[PDB]
Protein backbone atom coordinates (compact mmCIF):
# COMPACT_ATOMS: atom_id res chain seq x y z
CA UNK A 1 0.00 0.00 0.00
CA UNK A 2 1.28 3.74 -0.75
CA UNK A 3 0.31 6.73 -1.94
CA UNK A 4 1.45 9.92 -3.71
CA UNK A 5 3.84 11.61 -1.67
CA UNK A 6 2.87 15.40 -0.86
CA UNK A 7 6.71 16.03 -0.07
CA UNK A 8 8.12 14.45 -2.97
CA UNK A 9 6.11 16.28 -5.84
CA UNK A 10 6.82 19.41 -8.13
CA UNK A 11 5.15 22.16 -6.27
CA UNK A 12 2.65 22.25 -9.13
CA UNK A 13 1.27 19.15 -8.34
CA UNK A 14 -2.41 19.26 -6.94
CA UNK A 15 -3.20 16.08 -4.42
CA UNK A 16 -6.65 15.12 -3.46
CA UNK A 17 -8.71 12.06 -2.07
CA UNK A 18 -6.01 11.40 0.79
CA UNK A 19 -3.49 11.49 -1.60
CA UNK A 20 -4.37 8.96 -3.86
CA UNK A 21 -5.13 10.91 -6.34
CA UNK A 22 -3.08 13.43 -8.43
CA UNK A 23 -3.63 16.13 -11.44
CA UNK A 24 -1.45 19.58 -11.85
CA UNK A 25 -2.01 23.55 -12.39
CA UNK A 26 0.88 23.75 -15.63
CA UNK A 27 0.09 22.46 -18.66
CA UNK A 28 3.91 21.25 -18.22
CA UNK A 29 4.83 18.29 -17.37
CA UNK A 30 5.35 17.46 -13.52
CA UNK A 31 6.47 14.38 -11.46
CA UNK A 32 5.30 13.04 -8.05
CA UNK A 33 6.45 10.01 -6.58
CA UNK A 34 4.72 7.45 -4.30
CA UNK A 35 5.51 6.73 -0.40
CA UNK A 36 6.90 3.53 -1.02
CA UNK A 37 10.68 2.55 -2.00
CA UNK A 38 11.24 -0.83 -3.43
CA UNK A 39 14.44 -2.94 -3.26
CA UNK A 40 13.33 -6.62 -3.52
CA UNK A 41 10.46 -8.73 -4.19
CA UNK A 42 7.49 -8.29 -6.82
CA UNK A 43 5.41 -4.98 -6.96
CA UNK A 44 2.18 -4.42 -9.02
CA UNK A 45 -0.04 -0.70 -8.85
CA UNK A 46 -2.41 0.72 -11.04
CA UNK A 47 -3.12 4.27 -12.02
CA UNK A 48 -6.87 4.68 -13.20
CA UNK A 49 -7.44 7.88 -15.56
CA UNK A 50 -9.62 9.74 -14.21
CA UNK A 51 -9.39 12.41 -16.49
CA UNK A 52 -7.65 12.77 -19.82
CA UNK A 53 -8.36 15.87 -21.83
CA UNK A 54 -7.05 17.29 -25.40
CA UNK A 55 -3.42 15.36 -26.39
CA UNK A 56 -0.71 15.30 -23.61
CA UNK A 57 1.67 12.11 -22.73
CA UNK A 58 1.44 11.52 -18.87
CA UNK A 59 3.74 9.67 -17.96
CA UNK A 60 4.23 6.04 -15.34
CA UNK A 61 7.31 4.58 -14.38
CA UNK A 62 9.33 4.26 -11.37
CA UNK A 63 12.47 6.69 -10.44
CA UNK A 64 15.63 7.18 -8.55
CA UNK A 65 14.36 9.91 -5.57
CA UNK A 66 16.41 12.29 -7.14
CA UNK A 67 14.57 12.29 -10.26
CA UNK A 68 13.77 15.96 -12.28
CA UNK A 69 10.23 16.95 -11.05
CA UNK A 70 9.56 19.50 -13.42
CA UNK A 71 10.14 17.34 -16.81
CA UNK A 72 8.55 14.42 -18.22
CA UNK A 73 9.24 10.92 -16.88
CA UNK A 74 12.26 9.37 -18.34
CA UNK A 75 13.53 12.82 -19.76
CA UNK A 76 16.81 12.56 -17.29
CA UNK A 77 18.30 9.19 -16.48
CA UNK A 78 17.00 8.71 -12.87
CA UNK A 79 13.72 7.35 -14.19
CA UNK A 80 11.87 4.22 -16.48
CA UNK A 81 8.60 5.47 -17.99
CA UNK A 82 5.88 4.72 -21.03
CA UNK A 83 4.50 7.54 -21.58
CA UNK A 84 0.93 7.53 -23.52
CA UNK A 85 -1.04 9.65 -24.93
CA UNK A 86 -5.01 8.41 -26.64
CA UNK A 87 -3.25 6.75 -29.54
CA UNK A 88 0.09 5.30 -28.19
CA UNK A 89 2.70 4.59 -25.85
CA UNK A 90 6.77 4.87 -25.75
CA UNK A 91 8.69 3.61 -23.33
CA UNK A 92 11.59 6.26 -22.13
CA UNK A 93 14.94 6.38 -20.21
CA UNK A 94 17.39 9.16 -20.43
CA UNK A 95 15.79 10.73 -23.05
CA UNK A 96 15.68 8.10 -25.23
CA UNK A 97 12.47 6.10 -26.97
CA UNK A 98 12.32 2.83 -27.50
CA UNK A 99 9.20 0.20 -28.09
CA UNK A 100 6.14 2.35 -29.63
CA UNK A 101 3.27 0.42 -28.77
CA UNK A 102 -0.10 1.41 -30.64
CA UNK A 103 -2.71 1.90 -28.48
CA UNK A 104 -2.91 4.52 -25.45
CA UNK A 105 -5.50 6.00 -22.84
CA UNK A 106 -8.29 7.98 -22.40
CA UNK A 107 -10.82 8.78 -19.30
CA UNK A 108 -11.25 5.32 -17.72
CA UNK A 109 -8.20 3.17 -18.72
CA UNK A 110 -6.16 1.92 -16.57
CA UNK A 111 -2.42 1.61 -16.76
CA UNK A 112 -1.08 -0.96 -14.76
CA UNK A 113 2.97 -0.51 -13.32
CA UNK A 114 5.05 -4.30 -12.63
CA UNK A 115 8.21 -3.71 -10.85
CA UNK A 116 9.84 -6.88 -10.60
CA UNK A 117 13.03 -6.98 -8.41
CA UNK A 118 12.98 -10.80 -8.26
CA UNK A 119 13.61 -10.78 -12.49
CA UNK A 120 14.92 -7.09 -12.32
CA UNK A 121 12.24 -6.42 -15.06
CA UNK A 122 9.72 -3.37 -15.24
CA UNK A 123 6.59 -4.11 -17.29
CA UNK A 124 3.44 -2.11 -18.20
CA UNK A 125 -0.02 -2.54 -19.09
CA UNK A 126 -3.33 -0.95 -20.28
CA UNK A 127 -6.58 -2.06 -19.37
CA UNK A 128 -5.21 -5.53 -18.05
CA UNK A 129 -3.20 -6.05 -21.34
CA UNK A 130 0.40 -6.05 -21.31
CA UNK A 131 1.54 -2.72 -23.34
CA UNK A 132 4.66 -3.79 -25.16
CA UNK A 133 7.27 -6.22 -24.59
CA UNK A 134 9.28 -5.83 -20.97
CA UNK A 135 9.96 -2.51 -20.72
CA UNK A 136 13.42 -2.46 -19.09
CA UNK A 137 15.32 -5.19 -17.57
CA UNK A 138 18.74 -5.23 -15.76
CA UNK A 139 16.90 -2.74 -13.45
CA UNK A 140 18.47 -2.58 -9.71
CA UNK A 141 18.59 -0.71 -6.99
CA UNK A 142 15.63 1.20 -5.20
CA UNK A 143 12.92 2.56 -6.77
CA UNK A 144 9.90 4.54 -6.36
CA UNK A 145 6.76 4.76 -7.90
CA UNK A 146 6.62 7.42 -10.43
CA UNK A 147 3.88 9.89 -12.38
CA UNK A 148 4.23 12.78 -14.10
CA UNK A 149 1.49 14.40 -15.64
CA UNK A 150 -0.01 18.06 -16.78
CA UNK A 151 -3.18 19.97 -16.59
CA UNK A 152 -4.94 18.05 -19.01
CA UNK A 153 -4.70 14.63 -16.73
CA UNK A 154 -5.75 13.44 -13.40
CA UNK A 155 -4.85 9.88 -12.40
CA UNK A 156 -6.11 7.92 -8.84
CA UNK A 157 -3.91 5.19 -7.22
CA UNK A 158 -4.94 1.64 -6.92
CA UNK A 159 -2.22 -0.28 -4.40
CA UNK A 160 -1.82 -3.19 -2.33
CA UNK A 161 -2.75 -5.09 -5.70
CA UNK A 162 -1.82 -9.13 -6.53
CA UNK A 163 0.77 -9.65 -8.92
CA UNK A 164 -1.27 -11.02 -12.44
Amino acid sequence: WFTFDPNSGHRDIILSNDNQTATCSSYDDRVVLGTAAFSKGVHYWELHVDRYDNHPDPAFGVARASVVKDMMLGKDDKAWAMYVDNNRSWFMHCNSHTNRTEGGVCKGATVGVLLDLNKHTLTFFINGQQQGPTAFSHVDGVFMPALSLNRNVQVTLHTGLEVP
